[PDB]
């Protein structure tokens, strides 16, 4: 139904979200200190000088562990 | 239809998933460093000395802003 629809909408949102602002490819696992803007991989958060967010200059990176972090051992057998 | 309430189940996971695991109440939003887990919100990460997933110790806890809040 219509509803399919705005439900597959909200589900792809949420997901676009949790994707890393740089390369779009990878799950966001990074934190930029001291600022805490945590928006990135860790491939891209490795590249950075400066937050892509708030301009802070990064002194490191702190790798995060969260519960919606998903990977190729999550697929269904 | 029931492919809307497979959806509907999938997004109510996801968003429990963002959920603090002590108080099951608010957003998760602080990370406990060095480990990195970051399971709590900030009320509940404030008094902790261990981290409850692994059982090192927390150095401090740092706030973090993700684009899900
Ligand atoms: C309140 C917690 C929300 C959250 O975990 N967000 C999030 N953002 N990117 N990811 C990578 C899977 N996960
Ligand atoms: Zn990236
Ligand atoms: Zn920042
Ligand atoms: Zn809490
Ligand atoms: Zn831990």
């Amino acid at each position: 139904s219509q509803q399919t629809r705005v439900l597959q909408e909200k589900l792809r949102k949420l997901k676009e979200a949790m994707l890393c602002m740089v390369c779009c490819e990878e799950e966001i696992n990074s934190t930029f200190c001291p600022c805490g803007h945590t928006v990135c991989c860790e491939s891209c958060a490795a590249q950075l000088q400066s937050c892509p967010v708030c301009r802070s200059r990064v002194e490191h990176v702190q790798h995060v562990y969260l519960p919606t972090h998903t990977s190729l051992l999550n697929l269904t057998v």
